[PDB]
């Protein structure tokens, strides 16, 4: 299976945290980050309600610290008591968590430099903020399968995208050139058409009466019509590698 | 199969309640509950028109009484002729009964209280009386077939409401901070365009122009795109037991 | 196979009607009698435009008597030449006959009548007269094959409207209840939520904005995702009845 | 497989250009085409936007001229190096690329003749230059396995239309003549309605409140529920033979 530090000192720490299955300290590490990532998901949400849109006061920054703590000192600890590190820099759930720490991290850098003396670049930080989600994966056998069910089947993905693509830009087109006569149309031009096209091929429905002509309309039937095959057509394949790889954990 | 009280009158009544293909009263049990059941139904759906919005006057509750009255009365038959109790108590059918009886019997209770002398108490119990519907699963074999197909396939529920879940709050994060530039956004706070995210990765369609910007519009197609698959997922399962538990009684 | 009326002046006419296959004139009438069935449909929608909204003038219906008299006389042919008249009523095409020529004869019948001297009944009559489509099912194969796949399916098509009506009651009844204190909610009574209710559980999509509380996003979640699965469940059968009876034909 | 030239100077050419996986610069000479096609796909669609809404000024006819220059020269060079024209007329890819010459080459008849001394001419022109996105199916697979499976399954999507067709017509008719007492009705003739018939039965959704009365909001249902069986039905014919066209390449 996997290799064992073989030590007085490490084995049991490695098992404490690696393998929650072992001893019941285990499992309450277990249930404690989970409830930290969750805490921290719904403080992230909070934050931006317009009621509440650099310490002690903001009793939310005085939560997001603690997060960060609980975090950065289970990565410390995962990484020391580990054999190969090689390994540790090659897998996924490592990268996920030094994605984490980083934005409290910079945000503190900039304010001890303005405190000595972009918003793009902010907005861009806080952006990547939502990616503590994924932690969830090392706790949820279904966000494993997921990845590994997406990393499967990457050609069909392209497939389902270069389809949908092709689609788009041919009924814009038509629907914007068998529209243009009238002044009550609000397709000015072929660009203005895309979203028009890739949210009935996918019947979502626009909402809108846009199409107003009879050649609209033509157009608008053939086009819901179409998005139907060429959506159906690189499903299959996808949900049967889903089904082999979560069938083979528990009946094999 | 199933036991016989094994008694002069006992089986009789047993066999003319429980199994209604022996006789012809029987057959005529079975239709009348039928009736009575969706009589009740049609009166709590029909009391609460803007035009009508305790005895004698007020005629609805001549007939509730009435219903209230025949549900009871079976209930104490079916009780009283039965072998074990324990299977009794440990039957679904029977918690169901208890639970339409209750809503009468607790609102009477109240109107003597005030007649010697909240509104969520009461509009919480005027709920629980939809379930009266669940009574018709005694006379149906789809809604016993529809019970065991769910009771067995708890797991994918599971699975796909957390796949919704995580699909949710990671699109409308993205399209929360891509649009919050312009004042002309609908889109105020993470958790108001929470609804936004869930109809339309379902394909339901909000019908509002709400995605205005341009990175509105990318995050729109990918919201559109990814519901399809997290979906379709776990789907199959569920399609394959239903038709295993459906065909095994026919065929089996 | 089919037995023959073995005779010198009927074998010759019985295939030249029921049997396109044989001689050039009988495929010559298989194309005139398909022309004067969609000149029938053409005239039957194109009657009821604003504009033009009992003979010589008002030339349609100088033609609805020329496309009833070719019915009329190819009826009476194909029943003259025909060796069993008991299968003759039995044939459900048959049927489909008198019933075209029925809406014309009765609309005659009463202009004579006020010609010596409801509106309900004219438009029930009016109404009736669509039937003329089903008789391309004589011409078609793919209509055939429909037909025995509905016939064939009838217990799977009625869980699915009773699975569907079952929902349906819950949800509106759930979302009345969850969207009441306020007063500005479109949603007055448990009847007037029943549109609203089938139209998201089959992800046609309402378009109003109608749940407007936090209860009433929470119960329209819950019904976009049960819609899938009530609906998802019946389906594979009658696709599988279908694919048997289309391949069995081509194939065996 | 595929005969060559057998010559000194031919069969390098038809190597460079047939076959990009031979030499370094054949796969040079693709990279160049697709950058060529993406470039004429941009300028077709950015050339109507209302801002800019016959040489030297106007440097977008700088730019359609050098991709018709390259279109044109490819054409040449694959065309005189071929052994067999007869297969060279009877190809597909050689009929795209007639077309998209065609228009250049006409416009500029047109602007001569003028020079020396209808607007639905031009449109019609206008609208055939779109056909230059499926020059892209000479360098993707996916495109040539959709081409197979849309020829290997013409039977299907026949069916498909007729079964739409016949129900279109049903239910517009029927929601026409259940809605047409109450003068607040938004369909005044059966053939105002079709695009309603054909946007419920797909599940786009109409967006309107069209539907008034009770009768409309019955026949709704109705074609709500029908349009999912008749649209469900020809779909896994078409699926299964995607399926068999595009494993057959890589497994086989
Ligand atoms: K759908
Ligand atoms: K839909
Ligand atoms: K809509
Ligand atoms: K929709």
């Amino acid at each position: 299976e996997r290799p064992l530090p073989r030590r007085d000192f490490q084995r049991q720490v490695w098992l404490l945290f690696e393998y929650p299955e072992s001893s019941g300290p285990a499992r309450g590490i277990a249930i404690v980050s989970v409830l930290v990532i969750l805490i921290s998901i719904v403080i992230f949400c909070l934050e931006t309600l317009p009621e509440f849109r650099s310490s002690f006061s903001d009793p939310f920054f005085v939560v997001e610290t603690l997060c960060i703590i609980w975090f950065s000192f289970e990565l410390l600890v995962r990484f020391f008591a580990c054999p190969s590190k090689a390994t540790f820099s090659r897998n996924i759930m490592n990268l996920i968590d030094i994605v984490a720490i980083i934005p409290y991290f910079i945000t503190l850098g900039t304010e001890l430099a303005e405190r000595q003396g972009s918003l793009a670049i902010l907005r861009v930080i806080r952006l990547v903020r939502v990616f503590r989600i994924f932690k969830l994966s090392r706790h949820s056998k279904g966000l494993q399968i997921l990845g590994q069910t997406l990393k499967a089947s990457m050609r069909e993905l392209g497939l389902l995208i270069f389809f949908l693509f092709i689609g788009v830009i041919l009924f814009s087109s038509a629907v914007y050139f068998a529209e243009a006569d009238d002044p009550t149309s609000g397709f000015s031009s072929i660009p203005d058409a895309f979203w028009w096209a890739v949210v009935t091929m996918t019947t979502v429905g626009y909402g809108d009466m846009h199409p107003v002509t009879i050649g609209g309309k033509i157009v608008g039937s053939l086009c819901a019509i179409a998005g139907v095959l060429t959506i159906a057509l690189p499903v299959p394949v996808i949900v049967s590698n889903f089904n082999y790889f979560y069938h083979r954990e528990t009946e094999g």
